[PDB]
């Protein structure tokens, strides 16, 4: 169904960007959370 | 390596809009914990 | 803004594919959370 411009195409390049910046940071948040679990776990919790 | 129809942009264009639809619900549910966190804190726990 | 082409539409496809992966792998994680933190409303806590 037709061609693709590189002006969309950047576009929806750069919400891919923004996913992976989102996704990475809540990546992070859930390793530090999902360690103290750990530490508190090896305390005795 | 070729040409890119618009169909197949159409159908990678959902799937990001898939990803942003559910990046946003986790990333809220996220907030929500994050917070009764910070509320239970205050609180003395 | 010029032509788009199937090397970069498949790469950029590709980071679509690892971003679809990486937040079915957490949605799972808080699945699995949000449900003991479930499973100990039910206990009493």
């Amino acid at each position: 169904g037709g061609w693709v411009s590189g002006e969309e195409f950047y576009m929806l390049t750069r919400r891919v960007l923004q996913l992976e910046t989102v996704l990475e940071g809540v990546v992070s948040q859930i390793d530090a959370v999902g360690s103290k679990l750990k530490m508190l776990e090896r305390k005795g919790w």
